[PDB]
């Protein structure tokens, strides 16, 4: 009935409830479940009062629903008001893992077979979300789920797009950076490569107070930008920073990251390339030697029919949308 003394209402077939985390996503909780004689992940969603919150449910729940593949969270269960007027929240039941590489980079020491065998599983389901027409948009350690098996998820899609207020910035490509529009797969990819920095080192490899601050790191990395990557478009005044700026050298890769495989920083180069353009893509970096004793197609399944909102889900109103996530939701209900 009640967590940290708020309203969890499950049961009875969940039970046991423990709290585990809060967040711009809801109210996590793990719970016993009856019926299959384990402990799940259960997320509450109170998104009705904003149109925001609307979308950003609706998105998760359509997209986790049409999705099927091992390196992405699925949705067990739908719990709702059995009438439209009584649903005030939402409680979608997932899979529990053990926990996210946000918090086992914050304490834990990965080894390079490990580091190998996470990037593997998230470019093998970053491959299946960008053959779905689907930007994830947001990909971060936080968003990325394990067990101790080192099987792992990709979660969280509720800022996901088919091919605005920020929170972190430190996982965006330099083109995005400011407020701007989520474009390209190859911001997935930059994602994935400041991810595998901070496996390598367990440390943000791009931080930064303000997004020009972030820039003269990402630039006191890579170095000074080609006039021809120079691209940066979406704002004049990060535009006119960066030209300001004198003549930074990089830092060659090994002497960052001096224990570290030599195919898995070449392949980290190819990821962190300051052009969007020149960013190696999902299925070429599949086949990159340094994943090659995992590489096979034949086991890299891909969308069994591409993404395309039927409605812009942006121009639809809030109460639409409840209708939306109503009629989503039905199947988890008898009948
Ligand atoms: C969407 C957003 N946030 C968490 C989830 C989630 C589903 N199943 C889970 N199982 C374990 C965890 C976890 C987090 N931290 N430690 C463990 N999260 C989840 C989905």
């Amino acid at each position: 009935e009640m967590v940290r003394g708020q309203v969890f209402d499950v049961g009875p077939r969940y039970t046991n409830l423990s709290y585990i985390g809060e967040g711009a996503y809801g109210m996590v909780c793990s719970a016993y479940d009856n019926v299959n004689k384990v402990r799940v992940a259960i997320k509450k969603i109170s998104p009705f009062e904003h149109q925001t919150y609307c979308q950003r449910t609706l998105r998760e729940i359509k997209i986790l629903l049409r999705f099927r593949h091992e390196n992405i969270i699925g949705i067990n269960d739908i719990i709702r008001a059995p009438t439209i007027e009584q649903m005030k929240d939402v409680y979608i039941v997932q899979d529990l893992m053990e926990t996210d590489l946000y918090k086992l980079l914050k304490t834990q020491h990965l080894s390079n077979d490990h580091i190998c065998y996470f990037l593997y599983q998230i470019l093998r389901g970053l491959k299946y979300i960008h053959s779905a027409n689907v930007l994830h948009r947001d990909l971060k350690p936080s968003n990325l789920l394990l067990n101790t098996t080192c099987d792992l998820k990709i979660c969280d899609f509720g800022l996901a797009r088919v091919a605005e207020y920020v929170a972190t910035r430190w996982y965006r490509a330099p083109e995005i950076m400011l407020n701007s529009k989520g474009y390209t797969k190859s911001i997935d990819i930059w994602s994935v490569g400041c991810i595998l920095a901070e496996m390598l080192s367990n440390r943000p490899i791009f931080p930064g107070k303000h997004y020009l601050d972030q820039l003269n790191h990402i630039l006191g990395i890579l170095g000074s930008p080609s006039q021809e990557d120079l691209n940066c478009i979406i704002n004049l005044k990060a535009r006119n920073y960066l030209l300001s700026l004198p003549h930074k050298n990089k830092v060659p890769w090994n002497r960052l990251f001096p224990n570290a495989d030599s195919k898995a920083l070449d392949l980290l180069d190819k990821m962190l390339t300051f052009n969007p353009h020149k960013r190696i893509e999902v299925e070429q970096a599949l086949a990159h030697p340094y994943l090659e004793q995992y590489y096979d197609p034949s086991d890299e399944p891909i969308a069994e029919a591409p993404f395309k909102f039927d409605m812009e889900l942006d121009d639809l109103p809030k109460e639409k949308l409840k209708e939306l996530i109503f009629e989503e939701t039905a199947r988890f209900q008898p009948g």
